[PDB]
């Protein structure tokens, strides 16, 4: 409306972005997973929401965020890279991917920096909303994410704290068909009882696949979506190692390369059918990547976002909500990352450790091998 997006230069996607963003993605993953059997993160979604927020950070808060997201990529080069990456990611019938960004800020106690709002509009194509931050803003925001995730996630907020001044929000929506769908005759329902004694029913889908992943600590396959822009990666870690041991061996470059080195050979693949929602408060996960100052009211420097009259601004939470449905016809997947900028108080977080062996999966962009989504199902 007022802030008018200006033309910007592209920065061609290259080995540096691919491998650095791979590094962030896998590290985000291995510090995200917990006791939850079903989990799902979108490193892309969190990347974008956090890249937007980094543009308001200064000094040590900035330096920690640049390092956590881009390693050695400056926020300026990250701005160019992500703009380019959003621009060129394929999106068409049977192979849909959309990405949306928004900034919501308080009309009252907060004056945003004109330069911050501009750089966001320029590189992130963000919707900018000046708001009251009352109950109606809650419905406004949930309307936005419901729309931008195609109904996969209809709510991100339920209430706004009186000392909140800004929400930086990214949404992602993925809707694609398999290149080769499953006939129902390829699907078979097995009944079992879980660890806790509960009857579970999992439908398994059988296919012949032609990309076979073979690491020293894992087996897997890659199944393409129609139009060949995106694939589904499935990884079965070994039993001859600890679950904590396997996660620790995993790296960004290894993940890129293991898909790259997938041998063209026939593989009888079994893919579980699954549909779930997942929520993770990403505070502790991001602190463990070296982003610590942003979450500490006495330390955070977010003075590039703008002027506050209510106190020192800091991130109270990075909320990450996801949804996925893998069935016979394809995959629907949605993600929201909201970053909450507030004046007062202090977050309190608990974190659980993963103890069970997971069936690992990822939805990957075929031209980079970067995981748009990465998650876990089942207890092997």
């Amino acid at each position: 409306d007022r802030i008018k997006a200006n033309p910007v230069s592209e920065k061609n996607i290259d080995e540096k972005f691919i491998y650095n963003t791979a590094d962030f993605s896998i590290e985000l993953f291995k510090n995200s997973i917990d006791d939850k059997e079903n989990s799902l993160i979108s490193p892309l979604s969190a990347m974008l929401a956090l890249a937007m927020t980094a543009n308001g950070a200064d000094n040590e808060t900035l330096a920690q965020m640049e390092k956590a997201l881009g390693k050695d990529i400056s926020i300026e080069d990250l701005n160019k890279y992500l703009y380019t990456y959003m621009k060129k990611l394929p999106n068409e019938e049977k192979s849909k991917l959309t990405i949306a960004n928004s900034i919501w800020f308080k009309e009252n106690d907060f004056m945003p920096s004109k330069d911050f709002l501009q750089i966001i509009a320029d590189y992130y194509k963000a919707d900018i909303f000046k708001a009251a931050f009352d109950s109606s803003t809650v419905s406004d925001i949930n309307n936005w994410v419901k729309s931008k995730t195609n109904g996969m996630i209809d709510k991100i907020l339920n209430k706004i704290d009186p000392e909140d001044v800004m929400y930086l929000i990214n949404a992602v929506a993925f809707d694609a068909e398999w290149e080769t769908v499953y006939e129902k005759a390829s699907v078979h329902e097995d009944i079992f009882t879980d660890v806790y004694g509960n009857r579970q029913k999992v439908e398994f889908m059988n296919s012949e696949e032609n990309l076979y992943i073979e690491e020293e600590n894992a087996i897997g396959f890659v199944k393409p979506y129609a139009k060949n822009h995106y694939s589904f990666v499935a990884i079965l870690p070994d039993e001859n190692i600890s679950v904590n041991e396997y996660i620790k061996t995993l790296t960004g470059q290894k993940f890129i390369d293991l898909i790259k080195n997938a041998k063209i050979t026939l593989v009888r693949a079994s893919l579980p059918k699954f549909k779930y929602e997942y929520t993770i408060k990403m505070n502790e996960t991001l602190e463990s990547l070296g982003m610590t100052d942003a979450f500490l009211p006495d330390k955070a420097d977010f003075s590039k976002l703008g002027k506050s009259d209510i106190g020192n601004l800091y991130i109270s939470e990075v909320l990450h909500k996801t949804f996925i449905s893998v069935d016979e016809l394809g995959t629907k997947a949605g993600a929201v990352t909201s970053v909450d900028i507030t004046a007062a108080g202090i977050p309190v977080n608990f974190k659980t450790v993963k103890l069970n062996r997971p069936f690992i999966f990822a939805i990957i962009d075929n031209s980079t091998n970067l995981p748009i989504f990465i998650g876990t199902v089942l207890s092997l």
